[PDB]
């Protein structure tokens, strides 16, 4: 009823270890949610289209022209590290553990709470808010994926990343179809690329709603709501890098000359004719066997273009890359390898202190070697006569279709029957944790924004909303004003998400990489002077493996 | 060893360590010193193992002996057959009308029906042209990709290995577009065991089964396909890219796609593997080039033996100088069973 | 003990027939096997490097850096076609069969 | 027999995961052990004397002067954590796992050899190597602990901790009472201080032999020789460091001024003049409450003597000291804390490729904040009449009984019934891991050598000896040379240690500290151009606790 709490708060995270070193990680999550009444009660389809920065030339990798659906309802979306785990927890997940399976996820909501502003009394005049104690909080659960996935990590639109701080969802929004075309172009290019929205092909047009596909609950103040328990399905996470490309798979070369004293340039000699040796190669030609020329079983990562442009029906959108790290020390290709770049506010992770409008952000650089630094790439004749003749080898210097900028890596592609691969790894706290899959006859290896993926059917979206609090005027007839009591509500949210782990054993003689601090570092997992406080990015797969 | 009456050893074992290493490429033409650096060793992927705290070792004497378990393998069966249709041969052939009337070598038939004017399908929605080059086919026997590309990741450049083969006609392959493998070897596994010399035998294998490419033949259209083909709308394998007399497109070519189709590699004797580990890569190659069989499994284990030392009576583990052990050596046979179905 | 053998030589390749013509082909080897003590007792992480090759411009296909540990253990490896089949046994399998299938592997030492 | 081994080696670290996350460490150790025969057959008492160093009048501290019996036993002593855990094992426990337990111990000998040198043959000449089947090593083990403790891990005489790398035992040893004065003096006294050895006690002479207390095993080629298993019973050994001294125990004054604005000089202030303040403090005269005043449950951590030395019946020797660490910023008192110092060779921890008599060394400095900072100690007169006069105030300035570098906190004690304490932590590789108890009637709180004390009876020591192989020629009437015929022998010695560990849960929101490797550091781990190798002290109560 009206005074009598409906649940419990707990933010707690357990480790239950069992036999045979498998563990069961069972992550606790509350939050107290704010919710305010749409902005109107209708769904809209908007269009955006900014000519005004694509029409530049050369800036066709700023559009943004794309159509929406926005809708009055609000998702409610915990799908990211940061809701789950602290940085404690973190470190004892990725130094300890060897892969990770996921399990189940629960959720529910409570001690929901209504009440209504108005305001203005009296003089000065200040604002007054009362309990509406009929009032009622609309939530539907979508457990039957009808409706269009759409996870909030990738706009950084989760919920909060702390326990004690509260947070809100983000008002839910789809795309619609739309047809476009833009013709790229540069500074140089006059008169005007063609740069065009045509319009909405019926043939795809498809309009959701909530009250149309889910059941809605009314819940009051006495009301809970709770989901039942569902069980996912997956591969396993593995949080151990694999460091070896191709140049270090199977049996090194006999070294006919060994070092006999310590130093830094002491090196040792394999000690016979390169072209006098035994061994295996794919190339015809020579009989030189070096290790760049020497067999190996198959290929470690690939190379794909960059920044690769390609445009369909709905226009121009970046080609994705699965690998990375390819550089060595210090230096890498950040696209080339395709490492990602996350921008997030004060909620997720900046620190909360910071005033102004400009988002936190960094790079992650994966610890996998598994990426490609194109500098180093070439191409030779088949005759392989060398040293190697300017006209008999293509650089990554020589230009491409006669533009200094181009080079043959921005449109190479050594996928192939070859290729080995990784998963990503998670990214701690602003990464993804799951996420469906295409439903398409054929599907992606794997995907980028997430190292989970529901092949089945994940669980589905939770959408809340206000419920329409009407004042004694209200004229449905009439195209003007809904007048509306302003309402809000304030309800908590607990959810419990259950991984199963298993426990990593060393192998080797010598230690490995974990997390810690560090008298550098110490700062970021402490509250401030004032109320601190900041979540830093903190990696995954720290653990050395072994491909081959 | 490959001869049952000759002795024969074990190889003194060794094994990757992790380092980095860049190494910029350039030709004889290119002015300066491109960089070329050994940066070192990446602390996060250091790995040094050892046999004494890994494995549980056996000591045997004379009279001890050592045998292990049988192994059981799965995997795919590896087949004895060769495939010898490209595209160009996938299929119902066309109906001819005109049937050669006397035996001969130039008594061809002929298809007898306009060439825009015959019933079928293709995946040109330009013209109304069908022909066997431009008919449809189901899928796509084998795949072009480049030649001789090195790649470069970490720890320097690799050549990247090829798939299929054999492509080119009767006579003439291309080695390399293919990547026909060539096998090293000495007296021991194959060389003629009384020539002297430090120079080793060889030999390109070159597959029975036809499904690699022969890139001179290749070429690339424009979309408008009116032709015969202007000079400019067409790219051959004759016209240099990026302004190098001898490169092509086909060198940086690649088609390996969704319709693409393939065989595991035929089984080499008496030099290639017979079986291989798989990746644990959380995405696997669809096979390897070095052998026909890949455990996903978990393979057998490899063996390593070791003399133990003998030592004289003068030792001082204390000591840095030389461990002073009595000359010791071993022998000792093996024997090993190998069961096909 | 001292004066007695503990195993026997077998190179001896055998194909069992059974029925719906599938065959068990079974191949036996056996090798005398030499081995020295390690030049040394001890593990060695050793580094290649010829920049003597490499810095010479158009030779960046003869790279051989690398890094190496060196262990004084000796590896038994029979993974080859040749350790297994006389010519005679590959023509037999070659012409008459079309597929070949991986059952079991065992090894000992004597 | 002859021709067949009678063991198997193995150097492998099993952790089996049980239920409730006990976890089972099952250390396995072996190692080929070399050894010659005794330099005689005899027991000796040896005096060993250096006047030569005492009598130079302030060099108290370099006495040497004690009695010895001399066997012609040699130990093989494991009781050392390099014998049992690689790095990378170490590195596991260390980070995973709260507190761990010794559970059982047992060894044994296999695969003896025996053989004669015997010798030149010929020209110019060499010497020549033959198996003596039928000759025996000697093994005893002192199961009823009939004879003295000898650890060899405080002189670095345990067996090797490379397990890929031959080891020996060392030559037994034991004490025998002797009665020796000496008294202490500086530089300036001249004369001579009394510096005398006495001669021995007769009613403390105890001389013991292996042969009327052991049983003797004799193995020749074919046998084995395997003790039981034995089972410890002790105390748990924690992997957790405490941070609290007394200055962090419990409620925390409450601050009336929160700063307002974040940085380094924005200090919260309590806000209460410190004569009117609310609380409990021991100090009836003022009406001062302030953090160094205010009254705290115990105390923790205590005041020792430095560098004490006392003296009775056979000498003089150091002070022990419990606690450590105590000073704060990068600066400790490594004597008032009592801080282990330890000096190894080659077959334990120093670059093995190092040629020179010079040890390498290191300083334990311990994680638990529980020592002293004695510059930072006073003491106060009853009236506490402050500001404090000098004549009311006796601090580590002002010196005592007139010498300039003395103060009072060299001679100051404040153990008591307040006083609590931890015990020594793990110190890896060239700690002891378990000590025997004294048998007295009143026992020590702990052992700074080891963390692990055998109170119930500890497992026997392992002797081994080479049996004396005679030449034809043998006359016991006569006085003239033992002729023996050259024999060394060569076995292996494996071993097994049980342990029981608890994995740990993370309390906090922070990460804490952990081994790993790093840029610096990653090349202790791993040989070099030649055949390494070096082992490098580690720590072990990385994760953080609380006291109170
Ligand atoms: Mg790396
Ligand atoms: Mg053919
Ligand atoms: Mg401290």
């Amino acid at each position: 009823g009206v005074g009598i709490s409906t649940g419990t708060f707990n933010n707690q995270t357990e480790f239950k270890f069992l036999e045979n070193g498998w563990v069961y990680i069972t992550a606790n999550s509350s939050r107290l949610v704010h919710l305010n009444m749409p902005e109107s009660e209708n769904y809209r389809r908007v269009v955006v289209n900014n000519l005004d920065k694509t029409a530049v030339n050369g800036n066709m990798a700023l559009d943004d022209t794309h159509a929406e659906i926005v809708t009055p309802w609000s998702l409610v979306d915990a799908n990211a590290w940061g809701v789950w785990f602290n940085p404690g927890d973190w470190q004892l997940i990725v130094n300890t553990m060897s892969e990770l399976h996921l399990v189940s996820f629960e959720q529910e909501i409570f001690n929901v709470v209504l009440k209504t502003v108005s305001e203005s009394a009296t003089q000065p005049p200040t604002k007054v808010y009362n309990n509406d104690l009929t009032a009622s909080l609309m939530v539907a659960l979508d457990s039957n994926n009808t409706m269009p996935f759409t996870p909030a990590a990738m706009r950084s639109e989760t919920l909060g990343f702390y326990p004690w701080k509260p947070t809100i969802p983000t008002p839910w929004r789809y795309y619609f179809q739309w047809d476009r075309t833009l013709i790229p172009s540069h500074t140089g290019t006059s008169g005007t690329p063609t740069n065009i929205y045509h319009g909405t092909d019926p043939d795809d047009v498809q309009f959701y709603t909530i009250e149309n596909s889910v059941p809605v609950h009314l819940l009051r103040t006495g009301d809970e709501f709770a989901t039942g328990t569902f069980f996912f399905d997956c591969k396993p996470c593995r949080l151990t890098h694999t460091w070896q490309t191709n140049r270090a798979l199977g049996l090194p070369p006999f070294l006919n000359s060994l070092p006999q004293s310590e130093g830094g340039t002491n090196f040792g000699y394999i000690g016979v004719q390169q072209d006098k040796r035994r061994g295996v190669t794919q190339m015809g030609n020579t009989n030189y066997i070096t290790e760049a020329t020497i067999m190996r079983p198959a290929e470690v990562g690939y190379s794909a273009p960059y920044y690769s442009f390609e445009a369909s029906t709905q226009g121009p959108f970046k080609t994705p890359i699965a690998a990375g790290r390819g550089g060595a020390q210090t230096d890498e290709n950040q696209a080339a390898d395709g490492d990602p770049r996350y921008a997030f506010g004060r909620q997720h992770g900046q620190k909360t202190t910071t005033t102004g409008e400009t988002p936190e952000r960094f790079t992650y650089i994966a610890h996998q070697d598994t990426g490609r630094y194109p500098e180093g790439d070439w191409i030779q004749n088949i005759n392989f006569n060398l040293p190697v003749t300017d006209d008999n080898v293509l650089l990554p210097t020589d230009p491409i279709g006669g533009k200094t900028g181009i080079n043959y890596t921005n449109i190479f592609n050594t996928y192939g029957p070859l290729t080995a691969l990784n998963n990503v790894p998670p990214v701690y706290p602003n990464g993804q944790i799951w996420d469906k899959e295409f439903d398409t006859d054929l599907k992606p290896r794997l995907h980028v924004n997430a190292p989970f993926v529901c092949q089945n059917n994940c669980p589905g979206q939770l959408f809340v909303k206000v419920a329409p609090n009407l004042t004694n005027q209200y004229d449905p007839d009439a195209s003007a004003n809904m007048s509306r009591i302003v309402t809000y509500s304030d309800f908590w949210w607990k959810g419990k998400l259950v991984f199963k782990a298993k426990l990593r054993a060393s192998h080797t003689w010598n230690p490995i990489q974990q997390m810690s601090i560090n008298v550098d570092n110490q700062f970021n997992y402490v509250p401030s002077n004032i109320g601190g406080m900041k979540i830093v990015y903190e990696k995954s797969q720290l653990a050395p493996r072994k491909l081959y």
